[PDB]
């Protein structure tokens, strides 16, 4: 049995966060500046009491009704995402009874980012061709909005929640149709792109909650997302490139191949400069963030689910999916879509 | 001619914290609970403690320490770090992630985070059976820590008799065979049990606020606020007793295994009044039904490493020895596998 991807579909939250409303808020950037450094226009941000789980619903819902899975047919689920309901129970449990899925699937949370889609393939993966699915439901849900301090500029003019469902089911043919995978952690990473309190290594105190501004002019606390900017571009320049040409030489693929490189949608900053490094054609690079900006581990799946409705992907076509984020952790992917 | 590649358990190694919560203590805590009522109710004398800034992390890196001092397998040769918790370090970054830059352990491997209880360990291997038999992976480092002790309140005499703190290493290998070492697999996830295992206030459904710092009494006099960890025993043991033999039985039909064939049936170690009941509904006999966990209690997703650890130690359980595995816990989430050692 070889795992494929059969179908995705994408939630955006209702509130639109502009870059108009970014500039009344930091005159310093202008809305033709933010759009200029970013490439986004606007970001969604869910509603105040709306988690990742809900924005993840909504996408598996939307999923549900497209007519390549629904709730019966999911036997595992997995929920990536960086803001959980609880500490526990699981997330993932709780979808599972609200969307009718039934009560012998598996369900489980993920805790990673940006490199988060292409790491649960491939335990999607792992879990179809091992037999013990048949139709694994991943999805990926962020509220990033939820902790960024409202005078921290570098991420507000990023970052925007969403959440989407994929259904990677059993198929039968000749051709690998998700694999093979390079991955990458790097724990180093870890203090450029953090939320320091809250949890176990430091509990919520009167020291994590005083403000600090920066050289820049962003206020934070230690309760809040802290990214080291300069760093995880860094970071991501000396990795990805890396990472794609060590996952070509896995598959024994030439570049030429790859119909389309699907990256992690960071920022049009950060995809010039890696798609430039890498030197790729902007017709097999796509750049599609404007507005939803960067949703962390749903980046990808919404950029595919956005190129099947805009006609740039279709079945047969060869992809390169890149993962890369706070970790640090990355992830490539090929696949026969 | 050539045999694909299977998912082996190469070694174990756990790893619980220092400080040791009697029963003793308990009863000096609760005067109402002598030790030998605590001991007949619960069957467990001890549980471990994490220091206060000890976190689960923590422990599982010392977890892994232990198993690459027993030379099954070493740091270099990780490939994929999955550390199965319920207390990370942060929100974010991953768990994972920390654990494989302190560990030594090279950056092309995979690392993650998994969110389960007392199923995580069954969810685990069959997370790292998937990445080995589609090579993805050759060897897996599957981490199990919990440190629930961080959240229990301290008069909540029902959960502070039962939960230890600790931490597993697993390294889940490619081995080259004829027999599928780890799987088939049965799972289960029944989010209606949600309410009765949850620490409800802290992360994003239920921010902290003044009413979730409220303490309050319950039916038993336990007493708790919504900040620490709510478990209903009655229910957990009434889903326990209903869904682990079915469990079982849907394993071994799929499996087409007789039961007769299972050498060990080794369960998530609850406590020994709801393995007892498990045992004795599942006409199991006692041999092949280890209770192990007197001295470290209920380790939440560790319980099944730890007690697969101890059988080793104690030459119970041996190389092709046919078992089952049975995590079942909170979620509700459950899953059995057999496993051929």
């Amino acid at each position: 049995p070889r795992a494929a991807i059969a179908d995705i579909a994408g939630h955006l939250p209702e509130q639109v966060l502009t870059n108009d409303v970014l500039a009344q808020l930091y005159p310093d950037w202008p809305a033709e500046k933010i759009l200029a450094k970013t490439g986004i226009r606007e970001r969604r941000i869910a509603a105040p009491r709306e988690t990742a789980a809900d924005l993840a619903y909504e996408a598996a819902r939307k999923l549900f009704a497209q007519g390549a899975v629904g709730a019966d047919q999911v036997d595992f689920v997995i929920l990536c995402t960086q803001a959980p309901d609880y500490v526990l129970p699981t997330s993932a449990c709780m979808l599972q009874h609200r969307l009718g899925i039934p009560t012998h699937a598996g369900a489980l949370d993920v805790n990673l980012g940006c490199s988060g889609y292409v790491y649960g393939l491939s335990l999607a993966k792992g879990l179809v061709e091992t037999g013990a699915a048949r139709c694994v439901l991943l999805l990926t849900a962020d509220t990033y909005s939820k902790y960024l301090h409202p005078l921290d500029k570098s991420v507000r003019t990023l970052f925007g929640d969403g959440a989407s469902a994929t259904a990677v089911i059993a198929e039968h043919g000749e051709l690998e149709r998700i694999g093979p995978f390079v991955f990458g952690t790097d724990g180093r990473g870890a203090p450029n792109l953090i939320v320091k309190a809250g949890l176990f290594r430091e509990p919520k105190s009167a020291d994590s909650a005083r403000e600090h501004e920066d050289a820049s002019g962003n206020v934070r606390t230690d309760e809040h997302l802290y990214m080291n900017g300069a760093e995880v571009m860094a970071f991501s320049l000396a990795e990805v490139p890396r990472a794609a040409d060590r996952l070509l030489a896995l598959a024994g693929e030439p570049r030429e191949n790859i119909d389309c490189f699907v990256l992690h949608q960071a920022n049009r900053f950060m995809l010039d400069a890696l798609r430039k490094k890498m030197k790729i054609p902007e017709h097999k690079f796509p750049v599609l963030m404007e507005h939803c900006g960067n949703t962390v581990s749903s980046t990808l799946p919404l950029a595919l689910e956005t190129m099947r409705a805009n006609g740039t992907l279709a079945r047969g076509m060869r992809l390169m999916l890149l993962g890369f984020g706070v970790g640090y952790s990355w992830a490539g992917c090929l696949v026969n879509f």
